[PDB]
């Protein structure tokens, strides 16, 4: 699973790979790593498919 953000997910000036986060709690909550030279629709694929959201109505 995570495997996944690993491998698309870069830590960024050379583009090496991430450090894959998690949960966090201080209910609970969710964080990922990313940097500012991502992909727009392997980021969508990411969001959709890691976190799994239903389509909002309104942003």
């Amino acid at each position: 699973l995570a495997s996944w953000i690993k491998e698309n997910i870069k830590k960024k000036v050379r583009e090496t790979p991430t450090d894959a986060f998690g949960d966090i709690s201080f209910k609970t909550g969710k964080y990922v790593r990313v940097s500012s030279d991502t992909s727009c629709e392997n980021l969508y694929q990411l969001m959709t498919e890691q976190w799994k959201l239903r389509s909002p109505n309104l942003l």
